[PDB]
């Protein structure tokens, strides 16, 4: 029981924010755009090929100031706290 459903960024703000991925040599930066008041299901969808698994597992992200792990991954909580430049970093799959 689940429904596809289409973020409000057509009413709202807009937030994109720009990822650095460590398992991606190919393409080591992926972009998502969400609302700022869109729900962090919306980052999921594209997050999950960030992660390119749908585990917590790859949710090790470290920010510029230190540690910087995406908890709510909502819009309003990544903008201020890490915003764009962030680096995602995958654990137990890097070996």
């Amino acid at each position: 029981m689940s429904q596809n459903e289409e973020a409000p960024a057509r009413s709202g703000g807009k937030v994109t924010f720009r990822i650095i991925l460590t398992s991606e040599r190919s393409q080591p930066f992926r972009v998502i755009s969400i609302a700022e008041e869109a729900p962090l299901t919306a980052a999921l969808r594209f997050a999950a090929e960030e992660f390119g698994i749908a585990s917590v597992d790859s949710m090790a992200a470290t920010t510029k100031d230190g540690t910087g792990i995406n908890p709510a991954q909502t819009a309003g909580n990544v903008f201020m706290k890490y915003g764009q430049e962030i680096r995602l970093i995958p654990r137990d799959r890097v070996g």
